[PDB]
RNA sequence: UUUAAUGUU
């Protein structure tokens, strides 16, 4: 259903075709695979007035391009290099479609690009349309990215409805593929008063989360970027289980971060547990040093352990070298242990 | 030797 001029363009019958020249066809070229690219590149080094000529032809049926496989690129360009006015107009064409577009394979982009470039006032307007639909968005393959961009670009006090939406859902969403990524954004960007009710629910389930394919990434984040009081809680839930969680494919990464981020005093108590403890008819460190996952925790322990504590652990391992040497899940520990012969 | 999203030209 193309046009002569467009078929024409595809036949390379215009090696030097200009923007000014496809006027009255901006809409048709925007929904074409080559036409759209063409416009996209001509816009990148076009004059303001020229871009305006194109902008005019895409404004009215702007929503149609926003959800089009090829036109989602053209609208985006205007959000990146367009004038303030052009952006407020596009944002105006978005008003009332925010939700549908945030869940659309192509629209979600546009929404994300717009959230990154429009002023706070227009961002706050756009974000409201999502209130009451936050979970549906988080669980959507396209929507989770939008919810996510809001948190990164929009003022925190405008995202209060996001926090409320998570009320009694933190556990359910931490063990969700997209939900965990959103929660980590919240922990990184939302305010102190807002993050508190989220952390409260995580602590309540902290044990089940270190063992989840996703949950263990949320707890690791608290340890790497959270408040000491928060870290303290986690390490306290890990204590008494250092040995077993260290060998778990998922929780072992958390105990790793615990040994690395906890407080002095706590760090010494984690080393003391595995040191003053025994596994089978064999040493606790013996099991960890040759284990696929636990071996990293011992490495972490050797580094952060303090003089007195550190030799102890070296006196615990020294009797098992011959064995350690033949374990590739053991060439870094060993390596430590040699640094002081 | 260590785990994460089947998010577009």
């Amino acid at each position: 259903g193309r046009s002569r001029l467009l078929e024409d363009f595809r036949n390379n019958r215009y090696p030097n075709l200009q923007l000014r020249e496809i006027a009255g066809h901006i809409m048709e070229f925007s929904q074409d695979q080559h036409g759209s690219r063409f416009i996209q590149l001509k816009l990148e080094r076009a004059t303001p007035a020229e871009r305006q000529l194109v902008f005019n032809e895409i404004l009215q049926a702007a929503y149609q391009l926003m959800v089009d496989v090829f036109g989602n690129y053209v609208i985006q360009k205007f959000f990146e290099f367009g004038s303030l006015e052009q952006k407020l107009a596009l944002a105006e064409r978005i008003r009332g479609h925010v939700l549908s577009l945030a869940l659309q394979m192509y629209g979600c982009r546009v929404i994300q690009k717009a959230l990154e470039f429009i002023p706070s006032d227009q961002q706050n307007e756009m974000v409201r349309e999502l209130d009451g639909h936050v979970l549906k968005c988080v669980k959507d393959q396209n929507g989770n990215h939008v919810v996510q961009k809001c948190i990164e670009c929009v003022q925190p006090q405008s995202l209060q409805f996001i926090i409320d939406a998570f009320k009694g859902q933190v556990f359910a969403l931490s063990t969700h593929p997209y939900g965990c990524r959103v929660i980590q954004r919240i922990l990184e960007h939302c305010l102190p008063d807002q993050t508190l009710p989220i952390l409260e629910e995580l602590h309540q389930h902290t044990e089940q989360l270190v063992q989840d394919q996703y949950g263990n990434y949320v707890i690791q984040h608290v340890l790497e970027h959270g408040r000491p009081e928060d870290k303290s809680k986690i390490v306290a839930e890990i204590r008494g289980n250092v040995l077993v969680l260290s060998q778990h494919k998922f929780a072992s990464n958390v105990v790793e971060k615990c040994v690395t981020h906890a407080s002095r005093t706590e760090r010494a108590v984690l080393i003391d547990e595995v040191c003053t403890m025994n596994d089978g008819p064999h040493s606790a460190l013996y099991t960890m040093m040759k284990d696929q996952y636990a071996n990293y925790v011992v490495q972490k322990m050797i580094d952060v352990a303090e003089p007195g504590q550190r030799k102890i652990v070296m006196h615990k391992i020294r009797p098992h070298i011959a064995t350690l040497r033949k374990y590739t899940y053991g060439k870094h520990i060993l390596a430590k242990l040699e640094k002081y012969y």
